[PDB]
């Protein structure tokens, strides 16, 4: 199994114990590290943060401490939107300019591949032709990577993609059978499946549906989404299940109604480190849990929730990570990906569960820190 760990280049700005940079990553926890995010200007890949060049070097230097480790650079993300991708895929000239720039950039800085995180082809302003043009891009990139490996006599750069977990976005965005042939791995965003924007409490990454859910609400769970990808053409071994190391917060409209589906008035309060209303890192969650919150196991969905007065949290913990890891092995998927390693209790000082408690849970469950043949 693989364990793919996203690192974000804005975690460094968080105050105090929240600041996280590549040298804080345990090089043995994951099989692959993915750097989020690069940008694009005039159809060429580029940096975004002022010190990305320095961070790229520290990130790829982690491979000097783990000979099995591979790194990828992710391009795009939610804030980046779709317009640069639409322009880039619109012509063969622009796709070639982009692919050439990617090979050069990955080799320049020491990355082993590119993770495409276009959110999403065919949505958020992207026109309908982008569904097929995304396939064309990926095919052309895979072929260019295959050719560069032979010409340079080196292991091939990998092409992966982070892909939607919502059924409407999946159907508008992806030609699953052909796309899956050319991607090396498919990183499915099986999280953000509920949130305060819906007006009621719900879980971030529930494994199964809640018993009341019918119609399209019955699709909002990890099991349905991963099986949708598999059943519509993606091989199980290329499918990577998304695991969030964060939770979503809500304000309860009625504090006496604190189960699933309780009406809410908006996002919960921003945490002091991540400073984003509606979102808490796992280490911020532990502070909440230890400050008088009531924790409930949502047995139908195999995830915890917690509440305190009018604050409600849908999240994941060691138990839910363990349950979902057991399930992914039972279903022969390729592994797990975490959003994001900088949200784990990397110092160990918030949760009293050791360093990197959520990431370590997946490393142990998926046999990541193991060997087969004796070696030098
Ligand atoms: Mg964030």
């Amino acid at each position: 199994y693989n364990l793919i760990c996203y690192f974000t280049n804005w975690a460094q700005y968080r105050p105090g114990l929240g600041s996280f940079k590549p040298d804080d990553i345990n090089p043995c926890l994951c099989t692959h590290l993915i750097y989020a995010f690069a940008g694009m200007q005039n159809n060429e890949i580029t940096t975004i943060e002022w010190n990305d060049v320095t961070l790229y070097k520290a990130f790829n230097d982690l491979k000097n401490r783990n000979s099995k480790l591979k790194t990828l650079l992710a391009i795009g993300g939610w804030n980046f939107g779709t317009a640069p991708f639409t322009t880039m895929v619109s012509t063969s000239q622009n796709r070639q300019t982009f692919i050439t720039s990617v090979i050069k950039f990955l080799r320049q800085y020491g990355f082993d591949g590119l993770d495409l995180d276009w959110e999403y082809p065919g949505s958020r302003g992207s026109p309908p032709q982008d569904k097929h043009l995304f396939t064309v891009l990926v095919k052309e990139m895979r072929e260019a990577f295959e050719q560069e490996a032979i010409e340079s006599n080196r292991p091939r750069l990998m092409v992966t993609a982070a892909v939607a977990g919502g059924i409407s976005n999946i159907q508008a965005g992806y030609e699953i059978p052909e796309l899956s042939k050319y991607l090396d791995f498919i990183h499915v965003m099986t999280y953000d499946l509920h949130g305060s924007w819906e007006g009621y409490t719900g879980e971030n990454s529930p494994l199964y549906k809640y018993p009341t859910e019918t119609g399209s609400n019955a699709y909002l769970n990890v099991d349905y989404v991963m099986n949708y990808w598999k059943n519509n053409g993606a091989p199980a071994e290329k499918l990577i299940v998304g695991f969030p190391e964060y939770g979503h917060t809500f304000i309860l409209r009625n504090p006496s109604d604190n189960g699933i589906g309780a009406p809410t008035s908006g996002d919960g309060p921003a945490g002091p480190y991540t400073r984003q209303a509606g979102f808490w890192a796992y280490y911020e969650i532990c502070t909440f849990l230890r400050s008088g919150a009531t924790e409930v196991w949502d047995a139908s969905q195999e995830v915890p929730y917690a509440y305190k007065a009018n604050e409600w949290l849908g999240y994941d913990n060691i138990k839910s990570f363990s349950v979902k890891a057991q399930w992914l092995k039972q279903n022969n998927f390729g592994g797990a990906m975490i959003w994001a390693i900088d949200l784990d209790d990397f110092t160990g000082s918030f949760c009293d569960q050791g360093k990197f408690p959520l990431t370590s849970t997946l490393n142990k469950a998926l046999g990541i820190s193991t060997h087969h043949h004796h070696h030098h």
